[PDB]
């Protein structure tokens, strides 16, 4: 479905002032006369890029910086471009985080970064280091109350131990990013985690305490210590707790480097009210008048603006928080994030657990890091080698022949997707793109339609339906195919696949491995 025009939907995550963020939503609407719709659904990081995609979505998305950098490279991010006395408004290094090719990407927001909250009632003067956290914890129990209690279900909770003996995501050396090299499977990072699955063998934690479990125990003087965020300082007030934010313990002496994030909003590349959502975002309601507002229901920390950090920067939490923030670094924006994240959240998981040893589970998390981050594009494949897109080597997959460079280039502009068997990756030539795509069409066609007809046989509007040429395989635009409908011409179903004709073109266990490798090739979008 297409978005309204005239009307802002913002998405948010649920432990960010919202409801601080409506309030301001409402200013925006009694000088604009433009209502300012907020949500906070389940899995928004998730849900937007699969609504995004097909032109749906909200107008605005806020998520830390770690996550837009795979908006941008899937083209669903408008592009950022701020007054040049703007971009001085607000600190250099929050700007860097939300630049992709370049380009900025969203606008920064706060700077995010976990801290240990502890019970000062009940816990003077909180430990440095966590090797003496197990005996605290021992003392403690005797008074029936715990020592420390934080997320578990989240990797971004447990990275800073992770982290602080020699766990990294993608090592940075003098130019960009490593996707190849993840530093999860290393022996520091294998000391933090295997400290951690003892703390759960030794009863000192539970290995299904989750956010609100933690937060429950700690807002209700249950246990002595937590790690969170400025997020959640609010729950804590309302819950009348003596609290202090402090320094992260150390592990084997060396600080915790706890995953640096900043807050971010893009605009969704779909979006019909671009300049609407950029005077929202930029003057009337980025301002301290704004920047407050939101601070109130939720706390934001670090904020990026420096006309309002400086009027927060005295704070004793928000000095710590800044004090984790250099002792680790700041989170990558690269599309690759995702792969590193789901990878150390099931490793955790599985090893906080017992399903897997804590060897086994980093190993396995450095192999599917690799395998989810792996390119599916060519572009992405140079880039990954840190070659020149002619330099690439690429065997065709369907037979025994190399790619030009023209063909290199088509293998993106027909929107292919790279195979990989055994280690080797493959592409697709051209006289194998179309040998294929003729068997394909003699040999599977299943129907037959007359331009708008598809839209009931697949129970898609036309914008979303993929199509393919039958000749070619290119994915047609949308253009090609309201063409086909407009001239009454036909689409045809093969292979549960919809195929048509570009604008450019006119006219039995080895080929179902054929037909299987092109299933690949193709993907499902
Ligand atoms: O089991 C699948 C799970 O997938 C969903 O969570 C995923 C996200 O899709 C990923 O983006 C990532 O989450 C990162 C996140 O990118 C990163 O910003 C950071 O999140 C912090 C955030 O900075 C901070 O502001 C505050 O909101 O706390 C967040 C952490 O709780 O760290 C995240 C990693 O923990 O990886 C997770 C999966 O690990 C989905 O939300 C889950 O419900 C789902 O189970
Ligand atoms: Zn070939
Ligand atoms: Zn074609």
């Amino acid at each position: 479905m297409k978005i309204e025009e005239g009307k802002l939907v913002i998405w948010i995550n649920g432990d960010k002032g919202y409801n601080g963020l409506a309030e301001v939503g409402k200013k925006f609407e009694k000088d604009t006369g433009i209502k300012v719709t907020v949500e906070h659904p389940d899995k928004l990081e998730e849900k937007f890029p699969q609504v995004a995609a097909t032109g749906d979505g909200p107008d605005i998305i806020f998520w830390a910086h770690d996550r837009f950098g795979g908006y941008a490279q899937s083209g669903l991010l408008a592009e950022i471009t701020p007054a040049a006395a703007f971009q001085d408004k607000l600190y250099p290094f929050t700007w860097d985080a939300v630049r992709y090719n370049g380009k900025l990407i969203a606008y920064p927001i706060a700077v995010e970064a976990l801290s240990l909250i502890y019970n000062k009632d009940l816990l003077p003067n909180p430990p440095k280091t966590w090797e003496e956290i197990p005996a605290l914890d021992k003392e403690l129990k005797a008074k029936g109350k715990s020592a420390l209690m934080f997320n578990l279900q989240e990797p971004y909770f447990t990275w800073p131990l992770i982290a602080a003996d020699g766990g990294y995501a993608f090592k940075y050396e003098n130019g960009k990013y490593d996707i190849k090299d993840v530093g999860v499977d290393n022996a520091g990072a294998k000391a933090g985690l295997t400290f951690l699955v003892d703390l759960i063998k030794n009863k000192h934690m539970n290995a299904d305490t989750d956010y609100s479990i933690a937060e429950a125990a700690f807002n209700k003087g249950e246990t002595a210590m937590t790690i969170n965020g400025p997020w959640a300082w609010s729950n804590i007030d309302t819950s009348a707790v003596n609290y202090g934010v402090t320094v992260l313990p150390t592990f084997k002496g060396q600080p915790s480097k706890p995953f640096v994030g900043v807050l971010s909003a893009g605009i969704n590349a779909a979006s019909p009210n671009k300049e609407l959502a950029k005077e929202f975002l930029e003057n009337y309601l980025l301002t301290d008048e704004g920047l407050e507002a939101v601070n109130k229901d939720k706390p934001l920390g670090a904020v990026a603006l420096k006309s309002y950090e400086e009027e927060l920067a005295k704070d004793p939490r928000i000095a710590a928080t800044m004090e984790n923030a250099q002792k680790g670094e700041i989170m990558p924006n690269i599309p690759q994030m995702s792969a590193f994240w789901y990878a150390v959240r099931t490793a955790v998981i599985n090893a906080a657990s017992g399903r897997q040893t804590v060897d086994a589970a980093l190993a396995a998390a450095q192999t599917n890091a690799a395998a989810m981050a792996r390119p599916v594009k060519v572009a992405e494949l140079a880039h990954h080698l840190n070659i020149p897109i002619w330099e690439v080597l690429l065997p065709c997959n369907f037979c025994t022949g190399f790619l030009t460079y023209q063909e290199l280039l088509e293998f993106d502009y027909k929107d292919f997707n790279l195979l990989w068997k055994d280690g080797f990756v493959f592409g697709c030539c051209a006289a194998c793109a179309y040998r294929s795509a003729y068997h394909e069409f003699t040999n599977y066609h299943q129907e037959i339609v007359v331009g708008i007809e598809i839209e009931g046989r697949a129970a898609a509007n036309i914008a979303e339906i993929v199509v393919r040429c039958l000749i070619c395989l290119k994915r047609l635009d949308l253009l090609e195919k309201l063409d086909i409908c407009a001239q009454h011409r036909e689409f045809h179903r093969v292979r549960n696949r919809w195929k048509g004709v570009c604008r450019h073109c006119r006219v039995s266990a080895a080929a179902e491995e054929w037909m299987s490798d092109l299933d690949d090739l193709l993907g499902s979008q």
